[PDB]
């Protein structure tokens, strides 16, 4: 359950990073 | 921006796939 | 409907990828 | 060029088919 | 009218596939 | 050649009938 | 032999579509 | 005029089908 | 109303033509 | 016997078309 | 083959009737 | 012009039909 | 109206021929 | 219900078209 | 043949989607 | 069971599409 | 070049997510 | 083991995204 929670947060970070990349790109 | 759009949509799909994975796990 | 939402997002991404293939190809 | 058009169209059909599957699901 | 959209798209894909066959055949 | 030509025409006829279905539906 | 199977199926699709047009019109 | 267009297409499919019958028969 | 009667008859003719092509083919 | 019923249908169709041309012309 | 010629001619006549209808319609 | 083509084609079909009758009779 | 007069009679004649071929064949 | 059996037939046709494109391609 | 591999997979995915629409609808 | 089969197939298709985009781009 | 290797990684991640959803679902 | 394979890939992707944001920013 804790490992899953981490995967979720990495997934949330990755998504936000990609959204920033398009705003800048 | 078309490549960046595809990156966003794959990011969204991965984000949602992990959320489901947690919900089932 | 979580699984169906994932299917939708993969469909959107698959569609954009093909559109990019047509443009580039 | 025509094979890629056919791919675009099948992609659009697939995308629409999933959206409908979600509306009924 | 979403089912009739799906049907238009499938008919367009079927017309393109046959058209491609005729070119290769 | 003529069989493929017939298939093209049948595909064109089907595609048009579906478009008209959409307009009436 | 596969071309004739395509032929029948296009015919069955076109028959179905015509019936619908008959009904709605 | 779209119904007439469909009629034309069915007409020319029927003509091509008959041409083929004559060739085979 | 008459256009739809014609439409039906073309379809019934085309069906029979196809049925013949299936047997002979 | 199959060729003869096709002959009948073609004539029923052609009769419909002639009738329509008569009214419109 | 003589009956098949008659079917060809009827098919051709029917095609020209529909062309005329489309033009007048 | 198109009406005259139709008449010619019906004239040809009539002529063919009479020849077939003469053989069968 | 004369050309259409002729068309009707031509069609009326062809129909009778077709009926005879039907009965004899 | 009738639109759904048309959808099926369109799919069965499109499948056979794709099959042919694989073999010939 | 790479584009034909993609075509085949799009077709397998569209098949499954349709098949689900048939069952649910 | 079928939704997961569809999920698998969309992924298999996206993979092939991404592959070609990497090479082409 | 960098965006395309990001595309690859998102694909490889999404693949594994789906693969887990397969086994678990 | 499978969830750790996913964890590694999410990190590899997020690294690539961060390095892009680094270069562009």
């Amino acid at each position: 359950s804790k490992l899953l929670e981490l995967l979720r947060k990495l997934g949330e970070a990755l998504h936000k990073a990609i959204e920033l990349l398009e705003k800048w790109g």
